[PDB]
DNA sequence: CATTACGTAATG
DNA sequence: CATTACGTAATG
């Protein structure tokens, strides 16, 4: 049975597509990780932009009560 | 090599490790999938403030004209 | 073919 | 002990 040509072509293929497979997932993890980055750095923008737009705006609430 | 009381309960215990290291990749892998969720649902927080603030300016300019 | 539980062995 | 390449077998 395992001597058999066809249990060591059955096996071939399958290791060939358990390489695959498992290289597919470490991809798609990678991907995951990429997005992380992604995420954060597009995060630390906006609150860059919210800080400079609270300021802005808080600059100018101030000035205002400034003359009665 | 095999047959020996050695080699048996080598074995046994690094079947234990691999299945606890296995387990602790599942989690991380778990994490960083939280990780996204989090900078996603934090990301539109800060965009719709981004543009809340971006009205009330862009209101007071307009306004300003007259 | 694709996926995953389970195991072996080499290795840090 | 923890990690990982490599493989087997059951299964979708």
């Amino acid at each position: 049975d395992k001597h058999s040509d066809e249990y060591k072509i059955r096996r071939e293929r399958n290791n060939i597509a358990v390489r695959k497979s498992r290289d597919k997932a470490k991809m798609r993890n990678l991907e995951t990780q990429h997005k992380v980055l992604e995420l954060t750095a597009e995060n630390e923008r906006l609150q860059k932009k919210v800080e400079q737009l609270s300021r802005e705006l808080s600059t100018l609430r101030n000035l205002f009560k400034q003359l009665p």
